[PDB]
Order: structure tokens, then sequence, then C-alpha cells
């Protein structure tokens, strides 16, 4: 049973989701992945983008890039691992997609521009039976963090299916083993000290909903806003506005720090805490959560997959003495790597859940 | 007689021509903003773009910005030192614009989108007399290298006008006393190390015309193509098919550096071309054509409004030693400052030629 | 009467505390700068770095380059705007330096090898009546943020004066109003993202005290210690023990900014907090503290010589919607230009102390 | 029978050296890496430098840090792949290191101080039999670039031996071909477009030697000189004279590129020159000169082992049309990794010829 998926926006997620497919094993025989959208239908420049990251590297996987029939004018079909994906032209409203004709079932939403649970339905009108948005999503979609709480998921009733922001898939598991292994957070308030994206400028330009996101990217700490501020209260309803945070944008262009400052609901120690994350990374949240005793600074963790990994050292040393309540706990990720990781685990668990009823 | 000018997009070298006029003395007086126009119309907006800049800083005029009616929502005029430029609505093709409406008759042209003779012809359908394309023109526009050739404007003829790109107008004045000196070019190459622009990409992405141009900008020094190469020739046709070349973008936000290396036409010597060239600055080329003996790197090339500035000292420690043809030039400049700064002449010397006759 | 000063060691801070000296208007007339000291005496090399700073611009006054005797092999005084300073050559040890000699009895000891309190009294057993570290100090300093403690000074009982690090010059402010204006610090955690110094690497090498540090700076969220962790402590006497942080080094040469997260003592609210810092930004903090209101990113706190200038926007839409126990403060810092003007404010206010009493 | 080396300075140049000596298979059957030196004899924080870079990422090799016998503080024995390497403590003079001692034949020279022959036979006096400098000298030192001139080696009287700079190493294998293949060249002038080194600084500070190389590195295009300036003329005397040039130093922390512009000395074509070169990269330069066809930046180098790596596109591009005699060729270089990779081929040609005569 290949899962069929389709992407549509090819950019850093897509290919990063595209990647993690190939790289742990799934193309061809566990997900077909159908076919890529994006503004081109030139296989040749997609082949390019693939085979040269300046962040990742260059792929184990090998693309081709052949016509579909010597009558088109440009190579239009990418061959991955003997796999062909088909490039498909973008289509402005998600229901000009051709899915239920290309065979796509779960399609992979990632352009950025379709956040809002109906107009990523214009997928399905489209012919595909389920959509995952990489982004947090608006209008009612749900909103799953693997390793919290995607067996809330339900074949019957959630066919658009969001996976959160990169910071949230970082944040979460942190609460959540704060939570379940009862430290509990009373309040908290959080800073994520992250990496530029895409939608920022290379020098200063125009950007009407925030201000400063504008600034010219790369020299330039630019305060904003994160995504995580909202759904880490979806995922777990029990911190709904009882945490909220902010973002720092800083001139790396990947892998990004959460900087958590909570105040605990019983007495503890920041030692109790090290404790049980530790163990929760080797017992319940092994992949998703990690953790790290060395002296890392942020190039060691491009190209770790885990959600988040905690950093011992850098929390058990910038905390307060003899503390019972007020701590910080500092976690890094990989925003481009980890989520794309993660984007991939949903879409084959929802597709193991959506067989194992209907 | 106020010149009634219009900034068609306010972009980096629409607000630094804009400040270029105020730096010099010319608002209201001299040189009268009738109207900017971009992406949008809040003018609170372009006054934060205008009293913030990352590279030039803040600037020395005063901003305000107000409603030019009560009846309007989101203040939409702008007031630089008590006087009134108006924040008009961006408009898809050039001949929807009101030019004549509002009285403008020198429109520059600095949005990207209409490098074109033709589509820059728009704006004289919109109702203006003359057009600068902030940038070097396709379908035959003249272009106009202040200090080199803005003698064979001819206000008869020359409508849409262009004031070639950053490159070609720190190259020709280079090349322009070569060629009048007697030392002359027989054939010649030439590089750019330059500063990324607002075309460039934060992290890779899409850019299918120069697929390099794509790549994450501020960690990669990424080859590409020079305006300058077509440009040179244009303003000298003797340079016609004996010079172009490439450029290195590179990791910094502002300011280029040009590398020029040529074989003389006669038998000299560098100290000669060296000597020569400081001449030119003092007497000739004054305030287009500059210098320096001093040790210096690109920070300190931010603000110097001369197109070209030549480096004695790297020039004169970087060639071989008895060479009496092949010889190396390097001329630094700030791209988004200089260049402004040089449209702004050409506006007023445009508009006083254009007197002097009709 | 002239303020007898010396600087040892002459590169960041030593050349913002010198351009602070005279463009504050001092030199000559209040401030006599006899020497500065570094690892050369070439007056021409001191004066290309004073003329060209790469983030503070071209300075306001003139430096020249003088012999002091033709007998002398290369320049080896400064004459900064007709005024003489003297080039004297670096010592190893404060205790072989000329001040007695020279003249000089306020010394600045910015060179960042002699911060304990001790190796700092080598200046005093050789010639100086004083000395101020611009940086924390060990062996039991006086350490003074001006406008918080600066009222504890004794010209009697301390010669060896600390003016603490730039980031508790920007959170002893903010400390200091929040226990005066008594909404009060039960516990707090801080984080400053900060930029890259003098003692961070071009590319990984070595720094065998914080592993880290030594990772490329420019090109890595590097996590490491504060200052602030310390000395805030040391001047606020209440927060002992209730206060700690760390930072951030981030890819940007500079300017950065704290993120307090505390706890208050009593009920309170974030516009509370609000209307205090800024009411005391206009009153009795006018000067040290400083807040804005607008947008802005890192690169516009460049020349802003407030020791701590608090974001109204980023602290008020980030922080929990109705809390009266949980806040996170922003505030930004020149770390170079503002830390360096308290220095200059630290000799002057200190100097008129001892010349009130003896 | 294993090479005895030992490695002086494991700074850049030397972890990456010592790298590619456990990459190529070499460590503990071919070679057999004795002692390695600099500052620390702690093996832990040598492993922490070796298992995370920056730049190249981790290794695949496996590093633990053990202690030499029970008595020792810190660990001083690293055990790479099973083989244990000694961290001997760093020296003032060549000649005060135990290599006789220790049974250390070869010495790969990397701190960048000993940089004159007569300082570096300082090794050959403290035990060793030759010495490779990783980095041009002086004083006489022989200067090999490999795959033009190592078979000018002589076991005889060739002792301590100069491997030139990483930008000779890029430049001598175009210049090769182009002189063997009877293109020729007359004069030449190049460029070559750096990432910074460990020479520079994070921000403004001392440099008396190069005055420009002491600003801010990675905010700046950096004039500076060239080390293949000089040691091409000495790997080929055919060029003595007739081929220089200069550097920029840029934001980039690896990879550089090289720019050539020369006069051939015969009529001929950049397309005949792309097919040579193309084929010495097939036949005689192998491993040495490779090409790309590929629309590369910097990034895509970054491990590449390749000595000099022809940009085919950038080069045909970028040439004049009709040109018969003057043309620019363009050639990628990781400066940190390909250079090591050619020490180790360096010392290994040295090892099979020494031991073939004696
Ligand atoms: N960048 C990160 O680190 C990161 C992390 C987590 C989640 N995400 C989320 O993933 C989404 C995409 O982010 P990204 O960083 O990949 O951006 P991106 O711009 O690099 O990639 C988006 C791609 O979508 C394409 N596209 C746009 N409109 C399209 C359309 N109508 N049809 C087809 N293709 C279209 C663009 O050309 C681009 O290649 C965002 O919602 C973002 O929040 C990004
Ligand atoms: N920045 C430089 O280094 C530089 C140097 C020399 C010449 N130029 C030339 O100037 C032109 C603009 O370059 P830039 O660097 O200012 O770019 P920019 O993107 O900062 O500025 C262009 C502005 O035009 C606006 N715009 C887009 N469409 C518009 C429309 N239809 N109507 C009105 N406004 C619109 C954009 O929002 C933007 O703000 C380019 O063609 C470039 O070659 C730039
Ligand atoms: N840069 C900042 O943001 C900042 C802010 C606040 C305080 N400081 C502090 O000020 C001190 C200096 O820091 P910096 O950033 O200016 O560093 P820097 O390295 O630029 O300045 C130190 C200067 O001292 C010189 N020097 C070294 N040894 C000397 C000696 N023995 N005698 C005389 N001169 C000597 C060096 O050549 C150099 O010019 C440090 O203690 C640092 O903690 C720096
Ligand atoms: N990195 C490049 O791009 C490159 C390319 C070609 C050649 N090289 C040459 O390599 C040499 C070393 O440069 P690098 O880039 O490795 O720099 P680096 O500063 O990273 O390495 C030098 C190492 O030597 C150590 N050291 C200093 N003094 C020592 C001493 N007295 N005894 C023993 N060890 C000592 C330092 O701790 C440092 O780790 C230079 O001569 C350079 O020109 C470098």
């Amino acid at each position: 049973a290949p899962i069929k998926v389709g992407i549509n926006g090819f950019g850093r997620i897509g290919r990063m989701v595209f990647q993690a497919i190939c790289d742990q094993g799934l193309i061809g025989t566990e997900i077909d992945v159908v076919a890529v959208v994006d503004m081109s239908t030139n296989a040749e420049y997609f082949a390019y983008q693939m085979k040269h990251d300046t962040v990742h590297g260059r792929p184990k996987y090998t693309v081709e890039a052949v016509k579909s029939s010597p009558s088109v004018e440009t190579a239009d079909v990418l061959v991955v691992n003997g796999h062909r994906i088909k490039c498909v032209k973008a289509q402005r409203n998600p229901a000009d997609l051709p899915w239920g004709k290309l065979g796509v079932d779960y399609v992979i939403e990632s352009t950025g521009l379709f956040t809002d649970k109906l107009k990523a339905e214009g997928h399905i009108k489209g012919g595909a039976k389920k959509v995952v948005i990489s982004a947090p999503a608006s209008g009612g979609a749900k909103t799953i963090v693997m390793g919290v709480n995607q067996h809330e998921y339900s074949p019957a009733s959630h066919h658009v299916v969001s996976n959160a922001s990169c910071t949230t898939n970082c944040l979460a598991p942190i609460v959540h083993v704060l939570t379940k292994e009862n430290f509990g957070i009373e309040t908290g308030l959080m800073t994520t000290i992250h990496s530029y994206t895409a939608t920022q400028k290379t020098v200063d330009g125009v950007s009407l909903k925030d201000w400063r996101g504008g600034r010219a990217a790369a020299v330039n700490i630019i305060p904003s806003t994160t995504g995580a501020a909202k759904a880490v209260g979806m995922v777990i309803p029990s911190t709904k506005g009882k945490l909220t945070g902010m973002s720092f944008r800083v001139p790396t262009p990947d892998v990004s720090v959460v900087d958590l400052t909570f105040r605990a609901t019983r007495d503890t120690s920041i030692q109790e805490i090290d404790k049980a994350i530790k163990k929760a990374a080797q017992t319940y949240m092994k992949g998703i959560l990690g953790f790290t005793d060395e002296e890392l600074v942020s190039a060691d963790f491009i190209n770790d997959n885990r959600s988040s990994v905690y950093d011992s050292k850098a929390t058990l040393q910038n905390n307060l003495p003899g503390e019972k309540r007020f701590f910080k706990v500092v976690s890094w990720y990989d925003n481009e790597w980890a989520y794309s990781h993660r984007v991939v685990d949903l879409v084959r668990y929802m597709a193991a859940k959506d067989a194992a009823s209907s």
C-alpha cells in the first residue's frame, strides 16, 4: 500500500519533506510521491534545486529530469531513485489542482498561501482525501504535534489536519513532559531566537503586516511573533492562556533555540526537571525529544531531526541556585529539518488510521 | 519654477533618490515631489521606512504623516519639512497612473518592473512628459551616465531616458578618463564584487531567470551578470565589443567594488594611469570620480555620493612591476547612495535643458 | 581644571570612551587625555583606527599624527583638535606604567586583562590616584552603574571602581525603577541576545575557558554567560540571589537586547509597568533609561547613548493578556556606545567628588 | 611501514589534515600520527574541536579522550579509531619539541608562525627527518604544488618543504594546463574573492602589517594580498614577473574563487581553453583539477577536495565573444579542505620517494 502524496509548494519545507521521504527509505515503496507543484514545470530547475542545498548539502538520492513525451519543450518529470514524480503547474485556487485525477490521496500543503482550513479544503474539492498543512491552521483545522497528541486524530472527523509550526513542535514536547511528570507550568513566557526564513528580506523592504519583519534580515536582530504562542495551548489545552511568547530573528539561516521561562505548580528543582527530560528522551518521547550534554552551538543541529533537543548544560548552569519554582529551560531545533520529518511521520500515521477504520 | 517629479516605486533607490533631494536642498524649492507610488498608501508606513534605514541610518529631514481629507482612514500624505508629497496607490500599468492629473511632468521609474522603453512610455500616456529609468533599458531608451555623455541629451528626442546601473556609473568614469587621456583600452574584462540587492533571497529560493541568484544571498558567493556589461558600450560606443564582465554577489548589504583589467593602447605605466585618474578627479570629473589614498574597507564608502572612487593604494600595490600594457584598476562605490544622487542630477539636467529649448 | 586621564587599552571601548570625551566637547577643556596605551605607539596607525569605524562612522573630531621629536622613527603623538595625547607603549603590568610621571590621575582600564582589583591597583602604585575598570571586577572593586548607585562612591574608600558590564548597565536601570516604584522582583531570569565581540573568533578556534565561545562567531548562535549575572546583585543588594541570566551571541557586530522575565512582588499589570518605566524615563532616569514607541530593529540603536532603552511595543504585545505576576521586559542597548558614555560619565562624577572632599 | 607524523598547530588546517588522513583510510595503517601540538594538552578539548566543526560537520571517525597514566590530571591522549595520538605541549621554538623522543619523522607545521625555512629546521633539530609547511615559505624552502611539480622533490636536499598557499593550489593547476597545452600566459593578473580566515578580526581591531585586515571581518569587503602572488612563479618559473594578483576578503567562512585574467601567447578561443581544462581534469590533472558544468555557488564546494574546480559556465558566459588572446578563467576551491588533502598527498609522496632512495 503506497500512500499516494502530492506536494503543493516545493520550497524549503516541500523539498525537505521530499528529502525526508527519500532519506527515510519510503520513496516509491511505502509512500508514492505522485506529483510536486510550484511556479515552474521545468523539472531540470527542480533537479538543480534538489541536488544542491546551501544548508543541508547534496542529498543521497539521485535525480533526473526527463520529459514525459518529446512533444514537450522542457523536462517535466522528475526521476528520483528510479521513481517518477510529476511536475504539476501552480494553481491559484487549490480546487483547480487535478489531485483526484493523478490519484493523489494525501496532499501536503506547503505554499504558505492556504493556511485556512477553508481554502485548504479546495484540495479535497480537487480530489484529495486528506490535507496536511505544514503550518498553523486557521478556520477550524486539526493541529497535531507528533509525540504529544497525534492520537486525537480521527479519520472520520479530521480531513484538514495541521502540523503546527517549527517552534510549536519544539516547545510542546518540553511542555508535555513537564505536565505528564507533574512539575506543571503555572505560567510561562517563551522566547525563540530564530533563524531567518523565506518570508524575510535581504535588504529593508515592504512588509505591511509586520513592520519590523521587512528589515534587512541578515544584519539586524528583529523582534516579531512566533506561531507557538497559540498552538501549544491547542495541542495541550491545560496551557491555554498560561503560556505565550515572542521571537527574535537573528542572522543565521537555519536552526533556532527555544528559551522557556516558566513557574512550577509544585515545588521542585532544575535537577529533577533535567532528570525527567533526559528520561523522557530515552523512553516515551524518544525520537521527538532529544538532549545533549555537550557545549554545542547552532551549526551542530543542522540535519538533526529530533523535534526538540534539550540543552542539558545551558539549562543546568543558567538557573537560580536553590530554586523550587522559577525555571529556564533551553532547547534546540533545526526548524527546516525535524519539522520536515514530522510532516512525513504525520502523513504515515494518518494513512495508517485511515486504513485502520476507513 | 519647481520641477514636478513623481517617483514610481518607493524602494531602496526610490527612497534614496528622495532623501538625496532633501540633503542637497531641493525639496519644495528646486524640486517638488508631487507624489510617491508603491504597494500602499499608508503614509505612516512610508514614514517609518524613511525614518529608519539599516544601512544609511536616520535622515536629516523631518517626516510627518497626515490624512489628505478627514474622509480617509489612514494618513495618506507625506510632509517632509512642511512640504506635502502624495501617497498614490500602485498601478499594474504605467498608463493608469494619474500623472497629468497630479501635475507631474518628470517620473522617476524605479519599480524595476518597467525597464522597457515601451512599458516606460505608459508614464507619458498617463500624463508625464519625461521618464528616468533608474536601471538600464531595453526597447531603445537613451542611456546617459552623468559626467560622461549627459551632453548627448536632446529635449526633442529623449523622452524615456535611463541612468544605467550602479556598476556602469562606477566603471564608465574610469573608462572615460582612460580613453580621453589617450591610454585607451584595446580589450578589457571586468568584475564587480558587489553587495546583495532586494532581488536576491534570504534562503535558497526560486529565481528561474538566473538560477544562482536564487540561492541564500548572505551566506554564499554567488557568480552572476552585471549591467555594466551592455551599458558601458551604449555610453561609450568606443568600448562596444572591447569590454564585458561579471558580478560576484557577496554577503554585504551595501557598497560594491569594480576590479577592471585592461590592455592599454599605448605603452604606459600604472603611475601615469594613477596620476591621470587623480587629475581627472580634481579637474573634469569632480563630484563624479573621486579617489583615496587610505587603507579603506567597504563600510567606509557608506554614504559616499561619488559614482566611482578610485583606490590608489590597492591599484598600485596589485599591478605588475614595470608593465606598459596590462593593468588592473580598482574603484569603490556605494551602489545605493551615489546612483541615487546621480538620478537627481540627471532629473535636474534634463529639466534645465528642456527649459533652455522645450 | 582638566581631569587628568589616560586610557590603558585603546580598542573598542577605549576608542569609544575617547570619541565620547571629544564629542561631548570635553577634550582639552574639562578632560585632558594625557596618554593612550596600546600594543603600538605608531600614532599613524592609531589615527587610521580613529577616523574610520566600521560600526560608528567617521568621528566628528580630527586626528593628526605627529612626531614628538624628529629623532623618533614614526609619529608617536596624537593631536586631536590641537590637543596632544601621547602614545605610550603597552606594559604587561599596570605597575610599570609611567602614570605619576605623565601626570595621569584617573585611569580607564580598558585592556580587559587586569579586571581584578589588585592587578588594577598596579596603576596606582605606578602613579595614578584612581582607576575605572571597563568590566565587572573581582577582588572587591566598587561596582557602580551611573544613574543607579553612583551616590555610594566615596573618595576616601574607593580607588578601584568597576563600571560593571554593558548588560548590567542595561539591566540595572530597569531593575532599579522596578524596585523603586514597588512592583518588586520576587525571582527572575534574564537572556541577552548579544552582538559578537572582540573576544570571539572568525572561524572555529581556541577558547579554553568557554568552549562554545571559540566557535565561528558570525555564523552561529553561541549560548554563553553574561556579566550582568553577578554585577546586578553587587549594585542592587536586593537582587542578591533572586536574579540570574545568560547570553546568546548572535551574528551582529553591535547592539544587543535584554529580555527580562520576572515575577512581581505585588499584583500589577504590564500597562502599569509600561507607564512606570516611561515616566521614570522622562523624569529621574532621563539619559540612562529611555524608551521607544516605534517598531525598531537592532540597527536603529547604533549610536544611541542611553544605557537602556525600553521597547514599549515588543513588551506590551508579548506579555500574558491579563497577568498580575509574570512579565517580560524587553530593552535595547548599544553595548559599545552607551557603555563608553557611562565611562566618561563616571570619571566626571568621581572626579568632582574627590575635588569636593579629597 | 607507517609514516610517523606529528602535527604542530592543530587549528583549522591541522584538524582538517588530521581528518583527511582518517578519511582517506590512512590512519593507523599507512600513516601513524604520533602527536598533535597546540596550546593545550587537553584531549577532551581536542575531541570537542574535532567532533563539532561549524563548516565541515561531524567527522566519520570516532574520538575518545583518555589519560596516558592514572597520574595525569586531564586526559592527554586521543583515541581516534583505536589509534592513540599524544597531546604534546606547545613550544615557542620548534627545536624544543620532542620529535626524536616520540619517534616522529615527518612534521606538518601548521601554526602559521614558523614560516621561515630556518625556524622550521628547528623541527629537524628536535629530531624530525622532514618538515612540510602548510603555507608559502621564506628563506629558500622548496615549494611544491601537488600535480604540478612534486617530481622536483629531491629526498637528498629538500628537507623543509612548503606546500604554497590555498590560492596557489587553485591557481597553479590552471596556469599549468595553459602553458603545457601551449596557449601560454604572456602577462596575467588574478583576484581571489576569499573567505575570511583565522588571522582576521570579528570586530575592528589590531593589525599592524595589514591595516585593512584588522577591520571587522564578517561585515566588510576587505582588499588585501594573496599568497599566490609569489608562490606560482616558484612552482612554475615560466611565470615569474608575468603573473601577479590581489585578494578581496568577503563575509563567507569557507570556499573562495579565483578570477584569472590573462593574455595568451597564441590566438586561441575560450572554447578551446574550456576543452583543454575539461580534458586535463579527466586525464593528467585528475583528482587535483576538476570542473563543473552547473550553476553552483560557494556553498556547493564545501568538502570538495579537488584543488581547483573550474566553473565552465561562469567562464564561458563572461568572456568577450570574438576574443583570441585576452581571457577570464574562474575556478573554485574549498580553501580549508582541498589544501589539507594535498598536504597529506605531498607527505605521502615525499615519504615514498625518501624510502625509495634514502
Ligand atoms: N522555513 C521553515 O523553517 C519552516 C518551518 C516550519 C514550517 N514552515 C511552514 O511551511 C510553509 C512554507 O514555508 P517555506 O519556508 O517552505 O517557504 P518557501 O517560500 O521557501 O516555500 C514555499 C513554496 O511554495 C511555492 N508556492 C507559493 N504559492 C504557490 C502556489 N500557489 N502553488 C504552488 N506553489 C506555490 C513557492 O514558490 C515556494 O517554493 C509556511 O507556512 C511555513 O510557516 C516553514
Ligand atoms: N539597490 C541597488 O543596489 C540599485 C543600484 C542601482 C540601480 N538600481 C535599480 O533600481 C531598480 C529598483 O531597485 P531597488 O534596489 O530600489 O529595489 P526595491 O525592491 O527595494 O524597490 C522597488 C520598489 O518598487 C515597489 N513596486 C513594485 N511594483 C510597484 C508598482 N507596480 N508600482 C509602484 N511601486 C512598485 C516595490 O514594493 C519596492 O518597494 C532596479 O531596476 C535596479 O536595477 C538598484
Ligand atoms: N565591546 C563591547 O561590547 C564591550 C562592552 C562593555 C565593556 N567591554 C569591556 O572593555 C574591555 C575591552 O573590550 P573591547 O571590546 O574594547 O576589546 P578590544 O580587544 O577591541 O580592546 C582591547 C584593547 O587593549 C589592547 N591591549 C591588549 N593588551 C594590552 C596591554 N597589555 N596594554 C595596553 N593595551 C592592551 C588591545 O590591543 C586592544 O586594542 C573588556 O574588559 C571588555 O569586557 C567591551
Ligand atoms: N585556513 C586556510 O584557508 C588556509 C589555507 C592554506 C594554508 N593555510 C595556512 O595554515 C596555517 C595555519 O592556519 P590555520 O588556518 O590552521 O589557522 P588556525 O589559527 O586555526 O590554526 C593555527 C593553530 O596553531 C596553534 N598554535 C599557535 N601557536 C602555536 C605554537 N607556538 N605551537 C603549536 N601550535 C600553535 C593555534 O592554537 C591554532 O589552533 C597558516 O600558515 C595558513 O596560512 C591556511
